[PDB]
């Protein structure tokens, strides 16, 4: 009886505060880039780190139905949804959203979200949403925008429903800048968690390399 809500912020927790996870693939990370460095393989790469967490993280629950992390501690949830169920939750089509650098707070037209933060989540929650995507161009979409709406190392928690799937899902996240750090089997779902890696051209050529055809 795990529930995929106790399962993420569990996870987040230990992530930013009580297991420092962030610092521990932050290592994992600048070791990596300096094993492909040494192969001649990668030069000089734009590297961004996170500051310490805050106190409150910046948490963004697209396709929040219901708002199911507004009352977590230390979370900080701007809840979107295409059809809101809750008061809490905003009205808006992901699809749709701009990512907008030198702004702190959404911004609304005709009681739509329209233009959301780039660079000011420390979390982007994506939990069974992207299985009533249609396309999988507009499910990869999802995933570019959470890469620009995270900060340094903030992270992507992917919760889907119930092989060589997974792994595409890895190599095709990997190209956009989010490296894989974990992964477990609840009932009927899958739970993982997306790092923006320090780099991407890191994460981009970790895909080159574990690209199976
Ligand atoms: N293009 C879209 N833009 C915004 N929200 C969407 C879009 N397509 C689906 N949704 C919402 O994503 C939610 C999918 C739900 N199954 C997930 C609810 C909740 N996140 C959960 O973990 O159960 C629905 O409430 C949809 O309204």
């Amino acid at each position: 009886a795990r529930s995929r809500i106790k399962w993420a912020i569990d996870y987040i927790t230990k992530y930013f505060f009580t297991e420092g996870i962030y610092l521990q693939k932050r290592q994992r990370e600048q070791r990596l880039l300096e094993s492909y460095r040494a192969e001649g393989k990668l030069g000089e790469v734009q590297c961004r780190l996170m500051e310490e967490p805050p106190d409150r993280l910046h948490v963004l629950d697209v396709g929040s139905c219901f708002n199911p992390f507004s009352s977590a501690p230390h979370l900080e949830v701007t809840a979107l949804d295409l059809c809101p169920a809750t008061e809490d939750v905003l009205q808006a089509d992901f699809l749709k959203v701009e990512v907008v650098p030198g702004i702190r707070e959404p911004e609304l037209e005709e009681g739509s979200v329209r233009r959301l933060p780039a660079s000011h989540y420390e979390c982007v929650i994506f939990s069974l949403l992207l299985e009533y995507m249609p396309s999988a161009e507009q499910r990869l979409q999802c995933c570019l925008q959470a890469y620009d709406l995270l900060l340094p190392e903030g992270i992507l928690v992917l919760i889907t429903p119930d092989a060589h799937l997974m792994k595409n899902w890895r190599y095709s996240l990997a190209r956009i800048g989010l490296l894989r750090v974990r992964f477990e089997k609840l009932p009927h779902i899958s739970c993982m968690v997306f790092r923006k890696a320090i780099s991407r051209e890191l994460s981009q050529h970790w895909a080159s390399i574990h690209r199976e055809e």
